[PDB]
């Protein structure tokens, strides 16, 4: 690959750390990184560092190359992790991206959850969980205000989940690994992930059905994220295996209301399912509804 300076970052100014996990074509560790920041070049920083597995092939290395390129491409949003240099002189294949210390948003609601009737009372605040109302709705506003900024700059994340937003340390949402290639010709919809996700419940019907992308078909999957944000991480559609939610999307199935959602957020959700994609808000408009809610409910 050739020198691109404008972000190629010295390889021996990072120190590979413990791994985070590992996608369908990279691997990703954490890291630091010394001198980062030009101005200050012996000051550390922790990083994320996407690489190639031990077993890689050719395609592995092309779809890692085009996720760089990407995130060349995209430009620095609050929301979205932000690629921060690469390395591909001398060396190994590195793209170094923003770390997000809380994980991702599944694994922080759900770690978060408000503590059970079966636990003693102790203090003041024994019924008080970490989670609070406005602060789920700030959650949903941050990822909506992210996929705002990607819409813009005409990318189409293909699988927008819980799982797929991370959590920094101020509770930043940040969208991860949008606009890469996500083999979509060839997805196994029966496939369960090592932690038992189903992706196909986040695809869009024309997604699934048509294979057709659009940013409509993102908003359909933020409404699943909406579900999932206000039942604290749950898995959508519960209980319903594969074979059956083909059938029950060709009947027009939709999640119920969850418990302790107002109808407001509820509203919103199947907004963003109706069945026809014209019909569903566009990112900006679900970025004001959502501040409209946020702004009423912190005064
Ligand atoms: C650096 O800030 C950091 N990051 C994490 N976790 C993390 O997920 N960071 C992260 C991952 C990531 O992509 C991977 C593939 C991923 C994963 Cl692993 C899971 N779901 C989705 C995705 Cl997409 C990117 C990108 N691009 C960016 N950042 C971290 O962790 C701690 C483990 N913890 C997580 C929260 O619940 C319990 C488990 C830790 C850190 C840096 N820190 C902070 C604190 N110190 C003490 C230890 C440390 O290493």
């Amino acid at each position: 690959l050739p020198l691109d300076p404008l972000w190629e970052f010295p390889r021996d100014r990072l120190v590979l750390g413990k791994p985070l996990g590992e996608g369908a074509f990279g691997q990703v560790v954490r890291a630091e990184a010394f001198g980062m920041d030009p101005a200050r070049p012996d000051q550390a920083s922790t990083v994320a560092v996407k690489m190639l597995k031990d077993n890689a092939s050719d395609k592995d290395l092309a779809d890692l190359v085009s996720e760089m390129e990407v995130m060349k491409l995209i430009g620095r949003h609050k929301n979205i992790i932000n690629l921060l240099g690469v390395c591909t002189q001398e060396g190994p294949l590195y793209v170094i991206m923003e770390c997000a210390a809380k994980g991702n948003l599944r694994e922080f609601l759900r770690a978060r959850r408000p503590p059970g009737p079966d636990l003693s009372p102790d203090g003041p605040r024994s019924s008080e969980g970490p989670l609070s109302f406005p602060v789920l709705v700030s959650c949903a506003y941050q990822v909506a205000r992210g996929m705002q900024y990607l819409e813009s700059r005409k990318c189409i994340h293909r699988d927008l989940a819980a799982r797929n937003v991370l959590v920094t340390e101020d509770n930043v949402m940040k969208i991860a690994d949008f606009g890469l290639a996500r083999g979509v010709h060839h997805i196994d919809y029966y496939k369960k992930t090592s932690n038992g996700r189903l992706p196909v419940k986040w695809m869009a019907p024309e997604a699934l059905f048509d294979e057709v992308y659009t940013h409509q078909s993102d908003v359909w999957s933020f409404g699943i994220l909406l579900w999932e944000i206000f039942t604290l991480g749950g898995s959508p559609y519960p209980g319903i295996p594969v074979e059956e939610l083909f059938s029950l999307l060709r009947e027009g199935h939709r999640m119920d209301r969850p418990p302790h959602c107002p109808p407001e957020l509820y509203g919103l959700m199947r907004e963003c399912w109706h069945a026809a994609p014209s019909q569903r808000p566009t990112f900006k408009q679900l970025v004001e509804a959502l501040d409209k809610v946020l702004l009423a409910v912190s005064e």
